[PDB]
This record gives structure tokens, sequence and C-alpha cells, in this order.
């Protein structure tokens, strides 16, 4: 089955925050007014017996003294009084602050991504769904102590920990328009988790990582050319996005032959993102890169996590998740999913205006990139004894 991560009070924290708004509840509203939510299997984010038991859970990645700050920001943002001196420094020693503040539901709100993508992870794991969709999870950002990118808890790093622990390999894919730093770095010692993160890289622009630091680093220890990255200049369209990630994904898939693939779809690459850096659509006939992105994944029929992440336009981020969401179905099911041009009327229907249609309103560097990651991808192989076909993988470029 195609799995999809909701529930009530799920909905209800994940709509509770000041950056992402409403966004989940535009995005869940969407695919169901379109229809699909029949077509799709619910799965309930994970609850724990205890809170050691979910300290246990939380901690396989983030470090005790971080997740009892986060707590500990959120019971301050529920009370009337300003920080202490030394609570704001306690604070900023992890980084919750500025671009990653308090709120008064940041803990219930962080660990609720944590709770969907674990259990999506699960459900992947006891077979009872071949794709889980979280579009409340994605948070690819957040480091072991430290807040960044108004990312609290890895909800990517803790599900992909829990399927290589389930030999089993993860692929990681991140089509954000942000390298994906978090879950690179955690990683980063890690032959069995091969993370590839596609995103704008430019200087100044957040995070900073993901390009040449100059040479271009890619793990380290046994974890030597694990960590796979596309940084592309801005401006760049649909075909040429898909061109440019396409072989590679094909050649990780080939080499790499894993277990899971788990995948960050951000939605701010897309032109109208507030970004404003690349060009991409959710257009479904050119062909959106992120639609040909995911369907090039799923036709591996290898078990997937298919997550949410950035996307600061919530319609157009909501109108790409509903057609990814319909092209999963398509895809896994083998069911076709005919979707009005038309937004349906719906409780946000007045969101999509003025226009109310699905489709957003938008009207040599790569090859030495291509020549780079093929290199990586061998050395990653006979590092790792990985028998692999050169000459068919070099096909593909
Ligand atoms: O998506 C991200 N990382 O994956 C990210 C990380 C840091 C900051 C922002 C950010 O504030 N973006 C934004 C730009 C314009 C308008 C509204 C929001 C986004
Ligand atoms: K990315
Ligand atoms: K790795
Ligand atoms: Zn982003």
């Amino acid at each position: 089955s195609v799995g999809i991560v909701y529930g009530d009070q799920y909905r209800q924290l994940c709509c509770s925050s000041p950056k992402f708004g409403d966004r989940y509840a535009l995005v869940m509203d969407l695919i169901n007014a379109y229809k699909l939510i029949p077509e799709l299997s619910r799965v309930p984010p994970l609850q724990w017996d205890s809170p050691s038991r979910m300290y246990e859970a939380v901690t396989a990645f983030h470090s005790t003294e971080y997740v009892d700050a986060l707590k500990k920001l959120q019971m301050l943002h529920c009370e009337e009084k300003e920080l202490t001196a030394d609570d704001e420094l306690l604070m900023d020693s992890f980084s919750l602050n500025y671009d990653c503040p308090g709120f008064p539901s940041v803990f219930d709100y962080s660990l609720a991504a944590v709770q969907g993508s674990l259990a999506a992870a699960s459900a992947l794991i006891c077979r009872h769904c071949e794709v889980v969709i979280n579009w409340g999870g994605g948070w690819h950002h957040a480091k072991r102590s430290e807040a960044s990118g108004f990312c609290y808890l890895n909800d990517i790093v803790l599900a992909i920990h829990r399927l290589v622990s389930s030999q089993t390999r993860v692929l990681y894919v991140d089509l954000d328009l942000h390298h994906g730093d978090g879950v690179e770095e955690a990683f980063w010692y890690s032959p069995r988790v091969v993370t590839f993160s596609v995103h704008h890289a430019s200087p100044g622009f957040f995070p900073g990582t993901g390009t040449w630091n100059p040479i271009f680093l890619n793990g380290a220890g046994r974890g030597r050319f694990s960590a796979f990255n596309l940084p592309l200049e801005e401006g760049i369209n649909d075909l040429d996005w898909s061109n440019a990630i396409g072989p590679i994904l094909d050649s990780l898939n080939i080499v790499i032959q894993p277990s899971y693939v788990v995948v960050q779809c951000g939605a701010d690459c897309l032109a109208t993102d507030p970004h404003r850096i690349f060009r991409l659509t959710n257009f479904y006939p050119s062909l959106s890169g992120y639609l040909y992105a995911i369907k090039k994944i799923l036709s591996w029929k290898v078990p997937t996590l298919i997550l949410g992440g950035g996307g600061y336009n919530f319609p157009d981020t909501a109108r790409l998740w509903t057609r990814v969401t319909a092209l999963t179905i398509e895809e896994v099911k083998g069911k076709k999913m005919t979707i009005s041009p038309e937004i349906p009327e719906h409780s946000y229907f007045s969101r999509y205006g003025p226009d109310f249609e699905l489709d957003i309103d938008y009207f040599d560097s790569i090859q030495k990139h291509h020549r780079r990651i093929l290199e990586q991808l061998r050395n990653y192989a006979d590092l790792n004894k990985l028998i692999y076909d050169y000459d068919q993988v070099y096909q593909l470029y």
C-alpha cells in the first residue's frame, strides 16, 4: 500500500509553528479535496510507553542535554515571564535562538515530526506499506545538539537510523533547495547510509555546505566517498534540473542497491517559492523536476519514505505535494489518478485565488560534477567491495 502520516493531534501540532503556519493543513486538505485519501493507508504517528522511552528514541541521535533544553524552551514559552540571562545563554549554546526561536509548542511540534517519520519507517520495515509519505517531516538541518534553519529535531536521521538498524543500506535523496547538511553530517562516518543532496549553493547562501570547501569533502573514515552533493547555480528549470540529477540517481541505485530510499521533497525549488532561486514547477503534461525525480525513484521498486521540508509558498507547496501524492499512488498501485486542473472547492479554496488552478502560476559545470560524482561512486564501490558494472554506469551519463 501507499501510506501517509496524519491524525487530528498530528495536524494541530504540525500547524502550531510560526514559520510554517497552517501549511500542513493546506497540504492534507488539498490531497483530501482531490479524493486521494481513500487510496491511502493512514500511518499513525508513533507514541511511547514513557518519557524514558521517548528520550531513548530521540537521543538515538540528539544529545540528552539538547533534548532537555528544547523541552525547557517550550516550558519557558508557556509562561508569561521573560527568560533569564542564564536561560538565554543556555538556549544560545544550542542555537535555540534567532531563526530557531521558541514558541509555546516548539517541543511538541518538533517531536511530532519525529513521531510521524519513525512510524513511517516502521510501516516500511514491517512491509505494511511499500511507500510512506510524511508531509509533516523532512527537517534536514537539525544537528545532534544544535537547531538550525527552523529544524529542531532531525526526524530524517532518526527514521534512517531505524531503517538501517532493522546488509541493509539506505539511500537518502535530498531535493530541497538547501543542502541537507544535518543528515549528511549524522552519517558522515557511515558507509551504509549514502546521502545525496542536490541544492543551490553560493556565497552567503544557507547553510553554506554541500560545495567546494578548495576541494569537495565526501565522508570520512569508513564513510569516505559516501556523502554526495550536486550544487547548482540559480535559475535552473525543470528539464536541466532533471537531466542533472537523473543519471546520478540511476547510478546510485545501480551501485548501492539500497534496501530503502528516503527522499526529502522540500518544495522551495519551485519558481514561485519566495526564495526565487530555482525555476522548478509542479507541471504534469515541461515535466516538473520533482515529479520526474519521484517517478524515477519509485520505478526502482525499493521501499521508500517520502518526506516534506522547505516550501514557503504554502498553496504552491500543497499544489506540488498533492501531485507527488497522486503520482505515488499511480506508480505504486498501478492505478491512474485523474486530477482536475481546477482546485476543487474545500476549506482552503480561497487560498488558491485568484486563478484557482492546480498548476502553479509560472510561465559544462554540471558535466564536471557528473565526472566527479561518477569517480566518487567508483571509489565508494571499491572501498565497500560492491560489485558493479562500470561501463553500464558510465553509459547513464
Ligand atoms: O528551507 C530551508 N531549509 O531547507 C530554510 C532554511 C533557513 C531559512 C529559510 C527561510 O527562512 N526561507 C524563507 C525565505 C523567504 C521567505 C520565507 C522563508 C529556509
Ligand atoms: K537538497
Ligand atoms: K554516509
Ligand atoms: Zn529549504
